């Protein structure tokens, strides 16, 4: 159920050790799928938010930086035998290893 996929996350997020987490607001979980462009039979499990570069009238980094997860694309994958824990475990430290080198790239 979602409702129980939240709570893997999270749970699994707190694991994972605080400084690796500076500059970063959290892990957003979404309902929804979310396919990969144009390149379809393939399905996003999640990705990281990176507010980018300042505009002429102010930058973003109000917004935060985050990692999304997509429900709907683990369902869609997921199959016998789908590894929950596995999955979401190696998602989220993907996208938390995009903020790690996102970082650096503007220190």
């Amino acid at each position: 159920t979602y409702e129980a996929f939240v709570e893997l996350v999270e749970r699994l997020w707190e694991e994972v050790p605080e400084d690796f987490k500076r500059g970063l607001q959290g892990v957003h979980v979404f309902p929804e799928a979310k396919p990969e462009p144009g390149l379809e039979g393939v399905w996003r499990l999640g990705e990281y938010l990176d507010p980018g570069p300042p505009s002429a009238f102010g930058g973003f980094e109000d917004l935060g930086r985050h990692i999304a997860l997509y429900y709907g694309s683990f369902l869609e994958v997921a199959g016998e035998g789908f590894d929950w824990e596995a999955e979401v475990w190696e998602t989220m430290l993907h996208e938390l290893r995009h903020h790690l080198e996102s970082l650096a790239g503007r220190d």
